[PDB]
C-alpha cells in the first residue's frame, strides 16, 4: 500500500505478478516474503545490494525477511542473465562460500525483532538429500518442457547452447518457493529483473500442488551513460572489506555521475523523499558542492561497512 | 559375422550405430550385452518377444546378456513409441511388477552355462539411492537441450505436450548404459524400434565421459494387412499363463495369416534357414494345410511355456 507505492516512487518495483492482491496482502497481515543468492564467489558485490537493502526495506514496515542461501543452486547453476553455459564449481568450493555470504548477509536485516525477525537459510537442507527420482515425479510432472523453453532464460541460449544441468536450474528455484511456502508460510519471492521465470515457475509449481502467493523483481540498476552499474577499472566493488576496503567502496560511491546519484539515493538509501528531493534541488543549484554524492557515499558506506570504517574512509580521502 | 548376417537374413535388424565395428567385435570377443524391460504392468506380452529372443540369440552364439529390470525408469516413464503422456505408477505397483518379469525374464535365458551366463539387474539399485544433484551434474553436464529435443521420443511430442519428467527419462537410461559399461564391460544395447534415441543417448554418454560401444534396434513387428501387431480382439497376448492361457497363446499364433507366418518363424523361432524356407515352398504348394503356422505355433508355445503346456493347448485344440 504505501509500502509498495514508496518502492514505486523509489523505482525498486520491477514488476509483480499482482500488484492489487499483493498490496492488500501486505495492508492486512506479516508477509513472510524470501530473496534466494547463490554462492558464485566467496563474496557478495553492489549488483545484490538492491535486493538485499529491499528485504530489510519489508523488514522496517514490519514483514518477515528470509535470506535464502544457495548451497543447493549453486551447484547447478542459474543461466538467468547469463549469456554464457557457467563451469561448475566443486562442494567443497560452494560450501566455503556459503558460510560467508552468509555471514555479510545477516548484517542487514534484524535478528532482535520479536514478530519479524530475520531467518537465514540454506536450500543444501532439503535438496542436498532429495532423491533424483523423487525429484522427477513430485517436481518435473508439474512442468511440461514447453512451459519451460518460454522462460527468457533458456529462450535466451538454446541457439547460444544450455545443457540440461542448467535447464533444470528452474525446477530447484520452483521447489524452493514451495517448501518455504509451506513450512514458513512464504507468500512473496523477490529478486532482481532476471528472476521472474524463475519465481514464477515457483508460483507454477504452487499452483499447481495446492491450487495465494506473489512475486516481484526489482530492476536492473541502469547508468545515464549506458555502460553495466558497477563495471569498474578495478573490477568488483565487493562487500568484503578485504576484497574492496571501505576507502575504495567509498570512492567508488562519491564518483556517482551527477546523472545517476538521484536514482541511487532512492535505491540503496534509507533517506526519505523529503530528504532525497532536498538533495535534487541541491545537485540543482550547486552542483560542484557534491553533496548528493557524500551522502550517498556516507550511507552506503556505513549500511555495509559501519560508521568507524566510514569515518576512516573519510580521513583516508 | 555369422551371427549379425543371420539377424539381418531374418529381419531383426533395424538400425545399427556401427555395422563393420559391431560386426569384427562380436567375431573376436564375447560380448557382453544388454536390454531393458520397465514394468508396466505384471507381465510381459508378445510385444516384448523379439528383443527377448534376440538377446537369447546373442547367447546362443556365445555372447554374455543382461536383462535389465527397469525398477528406477518403470517409475519416470519412457515417451518412446507413446503419443501420449503416460500417469505415473506408484513404487509399490512398479516393484511387485518388477518381481514378476524378473520371473519371465529368466525363462529364456541361461544361467547354467560358464563363461556367457547371463544376468538379471535392477536399475533401481543404481538410480535409487541417487541425489538429484549428482544426477544434474554428472549426467546432466553432458547433454544440450537441443541435443534432447531433436530426439524421435521428444521431436514426437511437444505440441501434443511432454512433462520434464518424461523429457529426461532418456538421460537414465543414458546412465544405465554407463554403469553397466562400466561394472559388466557391456558394450552393446539393444532395445525395439523406438529405443534409437535413448540408445545413442547412452553413447553420448560414454563417449564425452570416457572418450568403443554400440546399438542395435529390432524392428517393429509388421502385419501385411497394416493393423498393430499383437492386438487382437481377445486384448493382450500376455507371457502369463493367468492372463492368457497356453491354449489362448497357442490359437494366437495358429492363426497367424499365411501372408505373415514366415517373417514370424523368421523373427520368434529357433528354425533354421532351410527349415525356414522349406516351409515356405510348402506354404506356397499346400495352403490349406496350415504346417507354416502349426510350427509357429508349437515354437513358441513351447519356448513361453513349455512342451506340456503345449501338449495341452494341443489337445485342448
Amino acid at each position: 500500500m504505501d509500502l509498495l507505492a514508496e518502492l514505486q516512487w523509489r523505482g525498486l518495483v520491477n514488476q509483480t505478478t499482482d500488484e492489487d492482491g499483493l498490496r492488500k496482502l501486505l495492508n492486512e497481515e506479516r508477509v513472510t516474503l524470501y530473496c534466494g543468492f547463490d554462492p558464485t564467489a566467496d563474496s557478495l558485490h553492489i549488483g545484490h545490494l538492491a535486493t538485499i537493502l529491499t528485504m530489510r526495506r519489508f523488514q522496517q514496515a514490519g514483514h518477515r525477511p528470509i535470506a535464502l542461501v544457495g548451497g543447493a543452486t549453486g551447484l547447478i547453476g542459474d543461466p538467468s542473465g547469463k549469456k554464457s553455459e557457467r563451469t561448475l564449481n566443486a562442494k567443497e568450493t560452494v560450501e566455503a562460500w556459503s558460510a560467508r555470504i552468509k555471514e555479510q548477509l545477516g548484517r542487514f536485516l534484524d535478528f532482535e525483532a520479536d514478530g519479524n525477525p530475520a531467518k537465514i537459510k540454506n536450500n543444501y537442507d532439503w535438496i542436498g538429500p532429495l532423491d533424483v527420482i523423487t525429484f522427477l515425479r513430485d517436481v518435473g510432472k508439474h512442468f511440461s518442457v514447453n512451459y519451460m523453453m518460454a522462460k527468457e532464460s533458456v529462450q535466451s541460449r538454446i541457439e547460444t547452447g544450455i545443457s540440461f544441468t542448467e535447464f533444470s536450474y528452474m525446477m530447484l528455484q520452483a521447489y524452493d518457493f514451495l517448501r518455504l511456502y509451506e513450512t514458513e508460510g512464504c507468500r512473496l519471492q523477490i529478486g532482481g529483473s532476471d528472476q521472474w521465470g524463475n519465481i514464477t515457475a515457483g508460483l507454477e509449481l504452487i499452483r499447481k500442488t495446492k491450487g495465494r502467493a506473489f512475486g516481484l523483481t526489482i530492476p536492473l540498476v541502469t547508468k545515464a551513460d549506458g555502460t553495466k552499474f558497477g563495471k569498474t577499472e578495478s573490477g568488483t566493488i565487493w562487500l568484503d572489506k578485504e576484497k574492496t576496503s571501505p576507502y575504495e567502496f567509498y570512492q567508488f560511491w562519491i564518483n556517482t555521475d551527477d546523472r545517476d546519484v538521484i536514482r541511487y539515493l532512492k535505491y540503496f538509501t534509507f533517506l526519505s523523499k523529503e530528504e532525497i528531493e532536498a538533495l535534487e534541488q541541491e545537485l540543482r543549484e550547486a552542483p560542484e558542492k557534491r553533496a548528493a554524492q557524500k551522502t550517498l557515499a556516507e550511507e552506503v558506506t556505513k549500511l555495509v561497512h559501519g560508521e568507524e570504517a566510514l569515518r576512516q574512509a573519510i580521513r583516508i580521502s
